Protein backbone atom coordinates (compact mmCIF):
# COMPACT_ATOMS: atom_id res chain seq x y z
CA UNK A 1 0.00 0.00 0.00
CA UNK A 2 1.55 3.08 -1.25
CA UNK A 3 -0.41 5.23 2.03
CA UNK A 4 1.60 3.02 4.22
CA UNK A 5 4.60 4.39 2.58
CA UNK A 6 3.16 8.33 2.61
CA UNK A 7 2.72 7.87 6.09
CA UNK A 8 6.00 6.66 6.52
CA UNK A 9 7.43 9.07 4.36
CA UNK A 10 5.34 12.24 6.82
CA UNK A 11 6.86 10.58 9.91
CA UNK A 12 10.21 11.04 8.49
CA UNK A 13 10.10 14.24 7.31
CA UNK A 14 8.69 15.50 10.44
CA UNK A 15 11.16 13.53 12.43
CA UNK A 16 13.99 15.60 10.35
CA UNK A 17 12.60 19.01 10.81
CA UNK A 18 12.45 17.95 14.50
CA UNK A 19 15.94 17.35 14.54
CA UNK A 20 17.53 19.46 12.55
CA UNK A 21 17.40 23.42 13.34
CA UNK A 22 18.83 24.48 10.27
CA UNK A 23 16.86 22.72 7.41
CA UNK A 24 17.87 23.04 3.22
CA UNK A 25 14.34 25.31 3.37
CA UNK A 26 16.00 27.39 5.38
CA UNK A 27 20.11 27.30 4.16
CA UNK A 28 18.48 28.13 0.59
CA UNK A 29 16.54 31.19 1.46
CA UNK A 30 19.84 32.97 3.23
CA UNK A 31 21.54 31.88 -0.03
CA UNK A 32 19.23 33.17 -2.67
CA UNK A 33 18.31 36.47 -1.13
CA UNK A 34 14.62 36.03 -0.21
CA UNK A 35 16.03 38.16 2.73
CA UNK A 36 16.91 41.20 4.05
CA UNK A 37 16.33 39.83 7.77
CA UNK A 38 18.56 37.17 6.74
CA UNK A 39 21.60 38.25 5.43
CA UNK A 40 24.54 36.52 6.67
CA UNK A 41 27.87 37.87 7.07
CA UNK A 42 30.37 37.22 4.63
CA UNK A 43 34.23 36.26 5.61
CA UNK A 44 36.26 35.94 2.41
CA UNK A 45 39.68 37.23 4.12
CA UNK A 46 41.48 37.44 7.39
CA UNK A 47 39.99 41.13 8.47
CA UNK A 48 36.56 40.03 7.53
CA UNK A 49 37.42 36.57 9.81
CA UNK A 50 38.14 38.98 12.75
CA UNK A 51 35.28 41.26 11.73
CA UNK A 52 32.92 38.50 11.51
CA UNK A 53 33.66 36.94 15.14
CA UNK A 54 32.27 40.52 16.35
CA UNK A 55 28.96 39.90 15.74
CA UNK A 56 28.89 35.82 14.65
CA UNK A 57 46.63 31.13 17.96
CA UNK A 58 46.48 30.74 13.63
CA UNK A 59 43.52 31.28 12.11
CA UNK A 60 43.77 27.85 10.41
CA UNK A 61 43.23 26.06 13.61
CA UNK A 62 40.63 27.88 15.27
CA UNK A 63 38.61 27.44 11.79
CA UNK A 64 39.06 23.76 12.64
CA UNK A 65 38.24 22.95 16.22
CA UNK A 66 34.58 25.47 15.27
CA UNK A 67 34.28 23.00 12.34
CA UNK A 68 34.95 19.97 15.21
CA UNK A 69 32.36 21.36 17.36
CA UNK A 70 29.62 21.38 14.38
CA UNK A 71 30.79 17.62 13.70
CA UNK A 72 30.13 16.59 17.26
CA UNK A 73 26.81 18.33 17.21
CA UNK A 74 25.44 17.02 14.44
CA UNK A 75 26.08 13.42 15.18
CA UNK A 76 23.84 14.42 18.09
CA UNK A 77 21.39 15.45 15.86
CA UNK A 78 21.55 12.68 13.60
CA UNK A 79 21.37 9.97 16.63
CA UNK A 80 18.56 12.07 17.47
CA UNK A 81 17.19 11.09 13.95
CA UNK A 82 18.39 7.76 13.94
CA UNK A 83 15.47 6.52 17.10
CA UNK A 84 12.79 8.35 14.87
CA UNK A 85 13.54 5.37 12.13
CA UNK A 86 10.62 2.61 13.13
CA UNK A 87 12.36 -0.54 14.32
CA UNK A 88 16.20 1.35 15.09
CA UNK A 89 16.35 1.73 18.40
CA UNK A 90 15.04 -2.20 18.47
CA UNK A 91 17.97 -3.43 16.95
CA UNK A 92 20.90 -5.02 18.72
CA UNK A 93 22.34 -2.32 20.87
CA UNK A 94 25.88 -2.82 19.30
CA UNK A 95 24.00 -2.77 15.53
CA UNK A 96 22.33 0.79 16.55
CA UNK A 97 26.21 2.01 17.33
CA UNK A 98 27.78 0.32 14.25
CA UNK A 99 25.32 1.82 11.86
CA UNK A 100 25.70 5.41 13.65
CA UNK A 101 29.25 5.06 13.66
CA UNK A 102 29.28 4.43 9.98
CA UNK A 103 26.52 6.23 8.77
CA UNK A 104 26.82 10.02 10.82
CA UNK A 105 29.65 11.65 8.12
CA UNK A 106 27.82 10.31 5.11
CA UNK A 107 24.73 12.20 6.38
CA UNK A 108 26.87 15.11 7.30
CA UNK A 109 28.32 15.15 3.68
CA UNK A 110 25.35 14.97 2.23
CA UNK A 111 23.34 17.88 4.55
CA UNK A 112 26.36 19.62 4.26
CA UNK A 113 25.85 20.54 0.93
CA UNK A 114 22.29 22.11 1.74
CA UNK A 115 24.33 24.77 3.04
CA UNK A 116 27.01 25.04 0.01
CA UNK A 117 26.81 26.96 -3.54
CA UNK A 118 29.75 26.75 -5.77
CA UNK A 119 31.02 30.23 -3.89
CA UNK A 120 30.90 28.88 -0.50
CA UNK A 121 28.99 27.68 2.76
CA UNK A 122 27.19 28.73 5.48
CA UNK A 123 28.01 28.81 9.25
CA UNK A 124 27.30 29.60 12.60
CA UNK A 125 23.67 28.26 11.97
CA UNK A 126 23.40 30.30 9.19
CA UNK A 127 24.66 33.86 10.24
CA UNK A 128 28.02 33.90 8.30
CA UNK A 129 28.97 32.71 5.01
CA UNK A 130 32.41 31.75 4.98
CA UNK A 131 34.21 31.34 0.83
CA UNK A 132 35.23 28.69 -0.48
CA UNK A 133 38.21 30.56 -2.02
CA UNK A 134 39.19 31.48 1.52
CA UNK A 135 39.35 27.77 2.97
CA UNK A 136 40.94 26.85 -0.10
CA UNK A 137 43.80 29.61 0.92
CA UNK A 138 44.37 27.99 4.41
CA UNK A 139 47.76 26.66 5.25
CA UNK A 140 48.71 23.37 4.21
CA UNK A 141 47.14 20.67 5.56
CA UNK A 142 44.30 22.66 5.94
CA UNK A 143 43.53 24.38 2.25
CA UNK A 144 42.09 20.77 0.76
CA UNK A 145 40.12 19.92 3.46
CA UNK A 146 37.07 21.54 2.28
CA UNK A 147 37.33 21.54 -1.35
CA UNK A 148 36.16 17.71 -1.98
CA UNK A 149 33.18 18.43 -0.38
CA UNK A 150 32.54 21.49 -2.34
CA UNK A 151 32.71 19.44 -5.85
CA UNK A 152 30.46 17.10 -4.23
CA UNK A 153 27.95 19.42 -3.37
CA UNK A 154 28.05 21.41 -6.72
CA UNK A 155 27.02 17.70 -8.10
CA UNK A 156 24.49 16.70 -5.61
CA UNK A 157 22.64 19.99 -5.48
CA UNK A 158 21.88 19.61 -8.82
CA UNK A 159 19.38 16.96 -8.05
CA UNK A 160 17.55 20.00 -6.60
CA UNK A 161 16.06 17.55 -4.06
CA UNK A 162 14.30 18.86 -0.86
CA UNK A 163 13.99 18.42 2.63
CA UNK A 164 11.39 16.12 2.91
CA UNK A 165 13.13 14.03 -0.14
CA UNK A 166 16.41 14.23 2.24
CA UNK A 167 15.03 12.80 5.34
CA UNK A 168 14.29 9.59 4.02
CA UNK A 169 17.34 9.47 1.78
CA UNK A 170 19.28 9.76 5.39
CA UNK A 171 17.26 6.82 7.07
CA UNK A 172 18.23 4.56 4.28
CA UNK A 173 21.64 5.77 4.27
CA UNK A 174 22.03 4.51 8.23
CA UNK A 175 20.25 1.41 7.94
CA UNK A 176 22.60 0.05 6.13
CA UNK A 177 23.35 -3.60 5.91
CA UNK A 178 27.00 -3.73 4.55
CA UNK A 179 28.35 -2.26 7.67
CA UNK A 180 31.47 -4.22 8.57
CA UNK A 181 30.73 -5.83 12.04
CA UNK A 182 27.35 -6.18 11.82
CA UNK A 183 25.82 -8.75 13.81
CA UNK A 184 22.41 -8.86 12.72
CA UNK A 185 22.32 -8.16 9.22
CA UNK A 186 18.49 -9.41 8.13
CA UNK A 187 16.41 -6.90 10.42
CA UNK A 188 18.75 -4.24 9.36
CA UNK A 189 17.95 -5.09 5.41
CA UNK A 190 14.31 -5.66 5.69
CA UNK A 191 14.23 -2.11 7.24
CA UNK A 192 16.33 -0.47 4.63
CA UNK A 193 13.94 -2.34 2.38
CA UNK A 194 10.43 -0.18 3.84
CA UNK A 195 12.68 2.63 3.91
CA UNK A 196 13.80 2.39 -0.25
CA UNK A 197 10.15 1.82 -1.00
CA UNK A 198 9.27 4.99 0.85
CA UNK A 199 12.26 6.95 -1.02
CA UNK A 200 10.56 5.54 -4.66
CA UNK A 201 7.69 6.49 -3.99
CA UNK A 202 8.44 10.11 -2.56
CA UNK A 203 10.50 11.00 -5.86
CA UNK A 204 8.18 9.75 -8.12
CA UNK A 205 5.63 11.79 -6.71
CA UNK A 206 7.63 15.03 -6.14
CA UNK A 207 9.53 14.86 -9.23
CA UNK A 208 7.45 13.14 -11.67
CA UNK A 209 9.86 15.28 -14.66
CA UNK A 210 13.03 13.53 -12.93
CA UNK A 211 13.79 10.82 -14.94
CA UNK A 212 15.36 8.04 -12.74
CA UNK A 213 16.13 10.64 -9.72
CA UNK A 214 15.60 7.25 -7.68
CA UNK A 215 19.30 5.64 -9.43
CA UNK A 216 20.72 8.66 -9.81
CA UNK A 217 20.82 9.29 -5.93
CA UNK A 218 21.58 6.07 -4.85
CA UNK A 219 24.49 6.35 -6.63
CA UNK A 220 25.52 9.41 -5.01
CA UNK A 221 26.25 7.27 -1.96
CA UNK A 222 29.27 6.06 -3.65
CA UNK A 223 30.42 9.73 -3.79
CA UNK A 224 29.74 9.88 -0.15
CA UNK A 225 31.96 6.75 0.70
CA UNK A 226 35.03 8.41 -1.11
CA UNK A 227 34.58 11.72 0.48
CA UNK A 228 34.89 9.63 3.87
CA UNK A 229 37.79 8.02 2.58
CA UNK A 230 39.92 11.00 1.39
CA UNK A 231 38.63 12.79 4.62
CA UNK A 232 40.38 10.08 6.98
CA UNK A 233 43.08 10.01 5.41
CA UNK A 234 43.47 13.88 5.41
CA UNK A 235 42.94 13.28 9.17
CA UNK A 236 45.88 11.52 9.75
CA UNK A 237 47.94 13.87 8.44
CA UNK A 238 46.66 16.25 10.50
CA UNK A 239 47.24 14.35 13.81
CA UNK A 240 50.83 14.39 12.80
CA UNK A 241 51.68 17.78 11.68
CA UNK A 242 49.69 19.12 14.35
CA UNK A 243 50.62 17.31 17.58
CA UNK A 244 49.75 20.39 19.79
CA UNK A 245 46.13 19.82 18.49
CA UNK A 246 43.46 17.86 20.13
CA UNK A 247 40.57 16.13 18.33
CA UNK A 248 37.11 15.78 20.02
CA UNK A 249 37.04 11.69 21.57
CA UNK A 250 33.74 11.54 19.57
CA UNK A 251 35.24 11.95 16.75
CA UNK A 252 38.22 10.12 17.61
CA UNK A 253 35.97 7.15 18.56
CA UNK A 254 34.03 7.39 14.97
CA UNK A 255 37.32 6.93 13.14
CA UNK A 256 38.66 4.14 14.79
CA UNK A 257 37.27 2.34 12.99
C1 LIG B 1 31.71 26.17 11.94
C2 LIG B 1 30.47 25.85 11.13
C3 LIG B 1 29.18 26.25 11.84
C4 LIG B 1 28.00 25.62 11.12
C5 LIG B 1 26.66 25.83 11.81
C6 LIG B 1 25.62 25.96 10.72
C7 LIG B 1 24.54 25.20 10.65
C8 LIG B 1 24.23 24.16 11.62
C9 LIG B 1 22.95 23.86 11.86
C10 LIG B 1 22.58 22.79 12.86
O1 LIG B 1 22.48 23.34 14.18
C11 LIG B 1 21.26 22.15 12.48
C12 LIG B 1 21.07 22.08 10.97
C13 LIG B 1 20.81 20.65 10.55
C14 LIG B 1 22.13 19.93 10.31
C15 LIG B 1 22.46 19.95 8.83
C16 LIG B 1 23.42 21.06 8.46
C17 LIG B 1 24.40 20.57 7.41
C18 LIG B 1 25.57 19.93 8.11
O2 LIG B 1 26.24 20.64 8.88
O3 LIG B 1 25.84 18.74 7.90
C1 LIG C 1 39.09 23.70 8.16
C2 LIG C 1 37.91 24.01 7.26
C3 LIG C 1 36.65 24.25 8.08
C4 LIG C 1 35.49 24.69 7.18
C5 LIG C 1 34.18 24.72 7.96
C6 LIG C 1 33.06 25.16 7.04
C7 LIG C 1 31.90 24.52 7.06
C8 LIG C 1 31.70 23.39 7.96
C9 LIG C 1 30.47 22.94 8.20
C10 LIG C 1 30.26 21.77 9.13
O1 LIG C 1 28.88 21.70 9.50
C11 LIG C 1 30.67 20.49 8.42
C12 LIG C 1 32.19 20.37 8.33
C13 LIG C 1 32.64 18.93 8.52
C14 LIG C 1 34.09 18.75 8.07
C15 LIG C 1 34.81 17.73 8.95
C16 LIG C 1 34.69 18.11 10.42
C17 LIG C 1 35.58 17.22 11.28
C18 LIG C 1 35.04 15.81 11.27
O2 LIG C 1 33.89 15.60 11.72
O3 LIG C 1 35.77 14.89 10.82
Amino acid sequence: ESADLRALAKHLYDSYIKSFPLTKAKARAILTGKTTDKSPFVIYDMNSLMMGEDKIKEVAIRIFQGCQFRSVEAVQEITEYAKSIPGFVNLDLNDQVTLLKYGVHEIIYTMLASLMNKDGVLISEGQGFMTREFLKSLRKPFGDFMEPKFEFAVKFNALELDDSDLAIFIAVIILSGDRPGLLNVKPIEDIQDNLLQALELQLKLNHPESSQLFAKLLQKMTDLRQIVTEHVQLLQVIKKTETDMSLHPLLQEIYKD
